[PDB]
């Protein structure tokens, strides 16, 4: 698996006009990116229950991670339009490519499963 870091913006993606009604700018593939490819960690403060849930082994919420480049990255408002899901390794949550991306299309990150 590829592994694009939070810190610094990948070559792998820009930053233009999002394709979505409401939010102004968000993240573009810049050539192909792979299926499984993760990105991350999405860092913020910890608020006690962008935001994420970070889950228990139970499934109930431990707490919420708030805020990257990747604070850029648009809600898929479906699983249509979704090409990235949240997962949480550990605590630390990534965002990680659910199949192919095509250059010059917009990252738009939900839930899986």
């Amino acid at each position: 698996v590829q592994k694009l870091s939070s810190l610094v913006l990948p070559a792998e993606v820009i930053i233009a006009q999002s394709s979505i009604p409401g939010e102004g700018l968000g993240i573009f593939s810049k050539t192909w990116i792979k299926a499984g490819t993760e990105m991350g960690p999405f860092t913020g403060r910890v608020i006690a229950p962008l935001m994420w849930e970070v889950f228990n082994e139970d499934g109930t919420v431990r707490y919420f991670i708030d805020a990257s480049w990747m604070t850029y990255i648009k809600c898929a408002r479906n699983e249509q339009e979704q090409n990235l899901e949240v997962v949480q390794i550990g605590t630390s949550i990534f965002y990680k490519a659910i199949e192919m991306i095509p250059p010059d299309q917009e990252l738009l990150v939900w839930y899986g499963n």
